[PDB]
């Protein structure tokens, strides 16, 4: 029983297929999926599932060199056929991939042999490599496993390369994993993983403290950040805070009054104490952010302004701008029309909504009435996607997403990002600057492009960045400490070593 675990996740993992999304959850397909070359903390790649690579002069066509000793968890070769059927799968699905660029980029893969992976882009993509490293979509499940020799209308079971193979899903209760006994790479010492379903984060906090379960992993919604301190100061328990992962902010309307205000904007940044937010609200355990994307993220150490709070400022700013507070009324107008913006967030979502009410006090301080918008997630989503918003809370997706994929994604117009941006009068050439960026090898080139989509979306206010949040741990002592992965979203159990 030492090498067992129970753990627990707010919904099942999914049904694994490796080319789809919600309901699969991605640390899980990482768990049983593998990509040809796998990311590193230091943002290379390594070998995987390719021992090695090749690429023309043009850096269009990139043939790998495939492992020939893999076999999938049902016995099967895995070898380049195998692969290419793979890419084949998930581009026939092309436009579901939107969001990600190297499935608009590539053109053409084949199997040259049992051994040789011949893919073709459009372009000299840069980013290729850490892209075939995601959790999804380009992944591997025997094609043997496909309905109609496809996978995006579904899977038979699924059977990938990776340390876990799934043993059993029951929806809405749990699922288990056990050790792929026949990996080709090294043996997890943990030999079976429970997952019980508890979509409540104090139920969460509920079934550790009982003993129910031995091990929470996630990110600042993990369970309640009170709990969370508490259990720190426990000599009964084991917990870890990382260093911070990616960014939670709020996306402002550029498209929708007031947000279109560029003056308005500005104001709402310098509004909030993100000190105060944190301490009051996620009991002082993450970090203040004043950029999209924290300095120490590639491309992104700028020496952007932090707009820091000082409500003096922000009055000032709407004053400006006309929006002056009639008597005897709290609330600025401009021509009669209140300063009022919606800010939409997760209605059941406790956290969320504790961020949102200090927002809503911190803004009311300087003269604008934030409404209140919550909403189940669907249609919180389905406003994202349509720019049906004033404010909305928002986040980066980590390594290695930020901040080459982020940015990609917001030139899809059913993003948040878009929707957000739809209103600046440089949002084409930002689009543009997007695009080539991502195809640019002049490492000057690359390095200025990213500056000045960064410093136009600083200055432009599109976002109210608020903090650097990190993955955050309980476990029972015996399990020792437990690592996290290079990719933000995966979870490293193979690394797990009591
Ligand atoms: O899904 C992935 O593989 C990675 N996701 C790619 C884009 N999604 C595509 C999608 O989920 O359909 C749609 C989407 C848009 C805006 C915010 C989040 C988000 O998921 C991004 C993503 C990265 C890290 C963690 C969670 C994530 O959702
Ligand atoms: O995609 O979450
Ligand atoms: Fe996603």
């Amino acid at each position: 029983a030492p090498d067992e675990i129970t753990t627990a996740w707010p919904v099942n993992v999914g049904p694994l297929n490796p080319h789809l999304y919600t309901p699969n959850q991605m640390f899980a397909q990482s768990m049983v999926y593998e990509p040809l070359v796998k990311y590193q903390a230091d943002g290379s790649v390594i070998p995987w599932l390719a021992k090695s690579w090749t690429h023309s002069e043009d850096g269009k066509t990139w043939t790998f060199t495939l492992r020939d000793d893999v076999k999938f968890s049902n016995g099967e070769p895995f070898d380049a056929e195998a692969a290419a059927e793979n890419f084949r799968a998930v581009l026939d699905n092309r436009q579901r991939h939107a969001w990600l660029e190297l499935a608009n980029q590539i053109v053409d893969v084949k199997a040259l042999s049992k051994t040789e992976l011949q893919i073709t882009l459009k372009s000299a993509y840069y980013p290729f490599l850490q892209e075939l490293a995601l959790p999804r979509p380009f992944r591997f499940i025997a094609p043997s496993q496909f309905k109609n020799h496809e996978t995006m209308n579904g899977i038979k079971a699924p059977i990938g390369t990776g340390p876990w193979i799934l043993q059993e899903s029951k929806l809405n209760q749990y699922d288990v994993f056990v050790r792929n006994e026949n990996y080709w790479g090294e043996k997890p010492a943990i030999k079976k993983i429970t997952f019980n379903v508890i979509p409540d984060p104090t139920t969460r906090a509920v079934a550790f403290e009982t003993g129910d379960i031995d091990l929470l992993y996630g990110n600042e919604g993990l369970l309640p950040l009170d709990t969370f301190a508490r259990f720190s100061q426990n000599p009964a328990y084991h917990t870890q805070l990382s260093q911070p992962i990616e960014t939670v902010m709020l996306a402002l309307n550029t498209a929708k009054a007031p947000t279109n205000e560029l003056a308005v904007r500005e104001a709402l940044n310098y509004a909030v104490n993100k000190k105060s937010l944190i301490d009051n609200a996620l009991y002082g355990t993450q970090q203040v952010a004043d950029t999209l994307f924290a300095p120490s993220v590639p491309y992104a150490n700028l020496g952007l302004k932090p707009s820091q709070y000082d409500p003096q400022k922000a009055k000032a700013l709407l004053e400006k701008a006309g929006w002056t507070l009639p008597a005897g009324k709290d609330i600025r107008e401009k021509n009669g029309q209140p300063l009022r913006i919606e800010l939409s967030f997760i209605g059941t979502d406790a956290l969320s909504k504790s961020m949102a009410e200090i927002i809503q006090a911190d803004m009311r301080q300087i003269g604008a009435d934030v409404s209140l918008i919550g909403e189940e997630e669907s249609s919180i989503y389905a406003r994202q996607r349509d720019g049906r918003f004033g404010m909305i809370f928002h986040r980066t997706w980590g390594a290695p997403y930020d901040p080459h994929a982020f940015l990609s994604s917001m030139r899809v117009p059913s993003h948040a990002d878009f929707q957000a941006q739809q209103g600046l009068a440089d949002k084409p050439l930002i689009d543009k600057e997007i695009g080539e960026v991502l195809a640019t090898h002049d490492e000057t080139q690359r390095q200025a492009l990213y500056r000045d989509i960064l410093t136009r979306l600083h200055d432009e206010a599109v976002y109210l960045p608020i903090s650097y949040i990190s993955m955050m741990v309980v476990s029972k002592p015996e399990l020792g400490n437990i690592p996290y992965a290079p990719i933000a979203t995966e979870i490293p159990f193979e690394q797990i070593k009591p």
